[PDB]
């Protein structure tokens, strides 16, 4: 089996993305933040209290004849930035871009943070992390990727994230079309339980290409790119008055500035982003201050690939027993 969905940004400055998932019979078609980066699927619900939705779409479970209430079952999940949900659990159907897995644990949100609340476009996650960091308790429960693996075509799932414009999430097969050149796959670490792997260095924009090891996760549920301060300093050392702002909360630029294109290795593979990528719009409305799409990792303890970098590539999630990571230009 396979399934192909597309995955939309929430607004002009791609500051998430959203994909339509159905659950339940009849489907209830819920917008969810596809994010490699946890292993929970958890919705906006008829359960989660109702001043904490304000335009969400939620997950009706009494109006599933297929969901049944996980017995016993609570989650709870706190994310890098700072947000949070939690709730009970169902098993229900789910399916994505046509391909559906049965007793999907679906978790129910009763409460979620402010920053949950007021984002109206995002119904809630799908993780595609590895079910190791699954929190539902007392019974950890396996991802959708993970519950879909075994009749996949192929156990994978790709990431094609547009820049500025939708994309596509594809399960159990390659689309040969949708990337340039080759696929350069490169080893993961499963140990933290992320998609783990080692960028083998950087370049700013027609800049020297500096070969060095930076451990990293891929991480579709993170807007930009994390990296060491390092590398961001030499990054933003490039644009005329660049500064890095505690104020705001890192690096922000003149949003008059052209921004330098940033490279990352993936072996001896190289992907470009282009500077576009980089610029996140005005720091408060009105602003000619812009707030910069790379940024330092130092204080979040992991460098981060998120959608900054995913964009600029097709990048395939090998699911297989040894998992790997492959990266192509688009
Ligand atoms: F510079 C940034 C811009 C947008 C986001 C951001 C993250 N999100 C996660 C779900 N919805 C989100 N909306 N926004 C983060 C940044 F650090
Ligand atoms: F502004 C921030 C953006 C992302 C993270 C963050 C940490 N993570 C650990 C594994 N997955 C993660 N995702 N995100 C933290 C931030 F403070």
């Amino acid at each position: 089996s396979t399934g192909s969905a597309t995955t939309t940004p929430i607004d002009s400055l791609d500051d998430a993305y959203i994909t339509p998932v159905q659950i339940g019979t009849p489907a209830q078609t819920l917008n969810l933040d596809f994010d490699t980066g946890s292993s929970d699927l958890w919705v906006f619900s008829s359960e989660t209290t109702a001043s904490e939705v304000d335009g969400q779409t939620i997950y009706t479970p009494s109006k599933s004849t297929t969901a049944k209430l996980l017995s016993g079952a609570t989650w709870s999940i706190s994310y890098g930035d700072g947000s949070s949900s939690s709730g009970d659990v169902y098993t229900d159907t789910v399916s994505v871009g046509g391909l559906t897995v049965t007793g999907q644990a679906v978790e129910s949100a009763k409460k979620v943070s402010s920053s949950f609340t007021e984002d109206s476009t995002i119904d809630g996650l799908l993780g595609l992390a590895f079910s190791t960091l699954n929190t539902v308790s007392p019974t950890q429960q396996k991802t959708f990727f993970d519950n879909a693996k075994a009749s996949l075509d192929s156990p994978v799932f790709t990431a094609d994230l547009g820049y500025h414009a939708p994309g596509t999430y594809n399960f159990g097969f390659i689309d040969t079309t949708a990337y340039t050149g080759s696929i350069t796959y490169t080893a993961v670490s499963t140990k933290q339980g992320f998609w783990e792997w080692t960028s083998t260095g950087y370049a700013v924009g027609s800049g020297t290409f500096k070969s060095t090891s930076i451990d990293g996760i891929a991480d579709t549920g993170t807007t930009l790119l994390y990296l060491p301060a390092t590398v961001v300093s030499a990054y933003w050392a490039q644009v005329s008055g660049a500064k890095s702002s505690s104020s705001v909360g890192g690096y922000v630029f003149p949003c008059s500035a052209t921004l330098p294109s940033f490279t990352f290795g993936v072996g001896s593979a190289r992907i470009v982003i282009p500077g576009d990528y980089i610029d996140f719009g005005p720091i408060s409305t009105g602003s000619s201050s812009c707030f910069g799409g790379i940024q330092s990792s130092a204080g979040i303890g992991i460098n981060i690939f998120g959608d900054v970098a995913l964009k600029a590539a097709f990048v395939v999630f090998n699911g297989a027993t040894t998992p790997t990571l492959g990266f192509a230009s688009k």
